[PDB]
């Protein structure tokens, strides 16, 4: 329930299909199997609809 | 020393900046930090000059 700036993370787990990668050189990133891309923010989809 | 088609892998390590991601839902894949893309093949290109 954002007040104008939703969080970049929610502490919760990723959606089914998203993977989190963790290392010492880069820190932590996320990969999208649906689009074969990498990002640094948490993913966002309509879990209920 | 290819004599037909380049192999799937040479068992060697990855270049500085690339990463390997291991899973079970997907098995194993690789990610590029230069283009933020994901692929299932081992990377390639030059290494000296």
């Amino acid at each position: 329930g954002s007040s104008g700036s939703s969080g970049p993370l929610e502490r919760e787990g990723l959606p089914p299909g998203w993977e989190r990668v963790e290392s010492s050189e880069f820190g932590t990133y996320y990969v999208d199997h649906t689009n074969k891309r990498a990002q640094y923010r948490h993913p966002s989809g309509p879990s209920s609809g």
